[PDB]
């Protein structure tokens, strides 16, 4: 019809032009055998793919009958294992993954992640490599508004004062100078390779000199000093001339750090993409940054420096980028056969976000050793992750590349993959980059699997149950015991609360503690802070500390977050209800009305969280998991969306084209798909949103295309 014919495929006009007449040219791929090459891998996937996705039907259909025909642990974990849902642990290996990059391998440091169809929001992302920690001070609650020092129209001298502090403070525990403070410094010079700085009545060096990176302008009077302190940089810009650097003891003008050392370019839950416009739109971005021309406005360049010892070096400006393709569930009318059956998207985004990285190799750049970094979502146990593996080393061969040159980051967020991690790991043993963990997704697989046992406990309880505690520290026990310190990442979740950077600041460094590389951040400002606490925590010591250590059983893994009897109170349901009713409508909204996965949403109580899709399976799964067991009723759901929805209306009336659902709730393709999502919810596969969440944004589209 629209569409282009190659073998059995039908590609939609849109991509197949763009691959053409965009991606391809530069690759030394030939255009026809690319497409016969993706006409190929389809047919022989497809039907794998699909094995896959019933295998979890199954397992699922099993499970749900045996809580019905009933709580005996050790029979429970027997029968899992009868089923082929617990697999046998394999022996111990050590990951073999080579051509890593050392962002990778060795730095400790925080991870944005940014909804690849947002040009803007991903040109940041690559630039926050390195952040201005004053920009960062003043701009957010980490410095209390409190007394003279709350911001305004104007620049307040008390709050630039307070930002100073403790950027001074920062540095006497990251770089601490042989004697006194950074805060009584009047000067920096580099005397014969030695950084020596002016103390008002004497002068010192750090007491470990090794810290010392460089400099910048000359050696008696520097423009800037370089530090290095657990891998991560630290530089001081000395400016006596510019404004903040008038005012202060020793010229400084700034504090930058070394903040997102990667970043993920997301076409996963971040993002609304339900068609061939949508996927063009994110290819297009991700072909910009791997060109890296890029802009709306360009992409950083790296950053010169003189050594210590007077010579010329350089370290890279921009984060090293992965990109999210989506998991193994859904497809996309980009490409139909001629039955009309979509194509499978995790397989298209395999061959098209992998044909466009190979700009990323070549001259701008990213990959300095020649790896592309794939993060897979939502795979389920370890066949489904050396599907993956398959899948990534046939797309190699159509683009010509070395074998394991796609490399893997397998996301933790499925039971059948937490209770069968190191089998996973060792599926993708070579090819295997990075493991995390995260609340949302996993929460919800957790609610689904368990759905016909009982009652589940709230949602905030979750954070708190001997199941995902127990999984948390699981996580990072098997790749340490993989070998992955020093070779590949451990990461754990997102800071969720924008606003609330002091909170991030005093909580989040719980993650390095507990042995994470890695953690994910909302913003550049947030990465920013965030790095405080790789400076604080020095995380290969940790997770050298943690080796050899089972600290988590299958017995807790196992653990149901079921509800013990009459838990609640008839308004503590009430409660729960509602705030996940908010939920849903909250996120819905934007998702469906306007194709936004992700944004600054207040929740119930109007703070500013920043989910991705996630959210919603979590919520529906909950309140369905309650439909389904009596706590309940459809009149109590009905009711609350009712309630919730005007609410939500308010928190958009700073909108400039939103549109009400209340009070004509039925009219709403939004309301519809929210209610949808919770009354069809235990009905959808492992719980997944996108079914029905797809669907309602193709349909507000084609309602509007009148
Ligand atoms: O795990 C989350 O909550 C989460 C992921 C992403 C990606 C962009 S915003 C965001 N939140
Ligand atoms: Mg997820
Ligand atoms: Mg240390």
């Amino acid at each position: 019809t629209d569409r282009v014919s190659v073998g059995n495929l039908r590609i939609a006009r849109v991509l197949y032009d763009f691959v053409n007449n965009e991606a391809l040219p530069g690759t030394d791929i030939d255009p026809d055998s690319f497409w016969a090459g993706v006409d190929k891998v389809v047919a022989d996937l497809t039907p794998q793919n699909q094995a896959l996705l019933n295998a979890r039907d199954e397992l699922q259909a099993q499970i749900d009958k045996w809580h019905r025909r009933r709580i005996d642990m050790d029979a429970y974990r027997q029968f899992l294992t009868e089923i082929g849902y617990l697999l046998p642990e394999p022996d111990d290996f050590t990951i073999t993954t080579s051509g890593v990059d050392a962002e990778i391998t060795t730095t400790a440091g925080p991870q944005l992640v940014v909804p690849v169809l947002n040009a803007r929001f991903a040109l940041n992302a690559a630039n926050a490599r390195w952040g201005s920690l004053y920009d960062a001070l003043y701009g957010t609650d980490v410095i209390p508004e409190t007394d003279g020092a709350e911001k305004g129209p104007t620049y307040n001298k008390v709050r630039g004062d307070k930002v100073i502090a403790y950027a001074r403070k920062f540095l006497d525990d990251s770089v601490p100078l042989s004697s006194g403070s950074f805060g009584d410094a009047t000067g920096f010079t580099v005397q014969d390779g030695q950084l020596v700085v002016a103390l008002p009545d004497k002068s010192t060096g750090l007491a470990n000199p090794g810290q010392f990176a460089g400099y910048t302008g000359a050696a008696e009077s520097p423009t800037s000093v370089l530090l290095i302190n657990h891998g991560l940089h630290i530089e001081i810009l000395i400016d006596p001339e510019s404004q903040v650097g008038t005012t202060d003891r020793a010229g400084v003008k700034d504090v930058i750090l070394e903040s997102a050392i990667t970043t993920i370019m997301d076409f996963e839950d971040s993002v609304a993409a339900v068609d061939a416009a949508d996927k063009v739109l994110g290819y297009r971005n991700w072909l910009g940054l791997n060109k890296g021309d890029l802009a709306a406005r360009v992409l950083n360049r790296d950053r010169n420096y003189t050594a210590p010892g007077g010579g010329q070096f350089t370290l890279p400006g921009r984060s090293l980028m992965f990109v999210r393709n989506v998991g193994h569930l859904m497809t996309n009318d980009a490409i139909v056969d001629t039955d009309g059956s979509e194509v499978f998207e995790g397989i298209m985004d395999a061959l098209f976000t992998g044909l466009i990285a190979i700009h990323g190799l070549k001259a701008l750049i990213n990959s300095r050793t020649g790896s592309i970094y794939i993060v897979k979502p939502k795979m389920h146990g370890p066949a489904e992750v050396a599907f993956t593996c398959e899948l990534f080393s046939r797309v190699e061969d159509v683009l010509g590349l070395p074998q394991n040159t796609m490399k893997i980051g397998i996301m933790d967020e499925e039971r059948r993959t937490t209770v069968n991690l190191k089998a996973c790991i060792k599926a993708a043993a070579d090819r295997v980059v990075f493991i995390n963990t995260g609340f949302l997704d996993r929460t919800g697989d957790e609610i689904h699997t368990s759905m016909e046992a009982g009652p589940m406990v709230r949602k905030g309880t979750m954070k708190s149950q001997p199941w995902i505690l127990a999984y948390e520290d699981h996580n990072v026990d098997a790749g340490l015991a993989a070998g992955f310190s020093g070779r590949a990442q451990v990461g754990k979740g997102m800071w969720t609360m924008t606003e609330l950077m002091a909170d991030m600041v005093e909580t989040k460094i719980a993650q390095p503690r507990a042995g994470a590389s890695t953690a994910w951040v909302p913003s550049p400002t947030a990465a920013t802070l965030h790095a405080l606490h790789y400076h604080q925590v020095d995380v290969a010591a940790v997770q050298q500390g943690l080796a050899g250590k089972r600290r988590a059983t299958i017995e807790q893994l196992l653990t149901i977050p079921l509800a013990k009897e009459l838990a609640w109170a008839p308004d503590e349901i009430r409660e729960e209800v509602d705030n996940n009713c908010q939920s849903i409508l909250g996120y819905v909204v934007r998702w469906v009305d306007q194709g936004v996965g992700a944004s600054k949403v207040p929740d119930i109580h109007d703070v500013a969280l920043m989910e991705d899709r996630a959210t919603l399976r979590i919520s529906s799964q909950l309140l369905a998991n309650w439909l389904r067991h009596g706590v309940i009723t459809s009149a109590d759901v009905r009711a609350s969306l009712e309630r919730m929805a005007p609410l939500v209306d308010r928190q958009n009336a700073g909108d400039v084209a939103y549109r009400p659902m209340a009070p004509n709730f039925d009219d709403s393709i939004a309301f519809l798909a929210a209610q949808e999502l919770i009354l069809s919810g235990a009905q959808q596969p492992n719980g997944y949103t996108e079914p029905i969440l797809h669907r309602r944004r193709r349909e507000f589209k084609a309602r509007a295309a009148e």
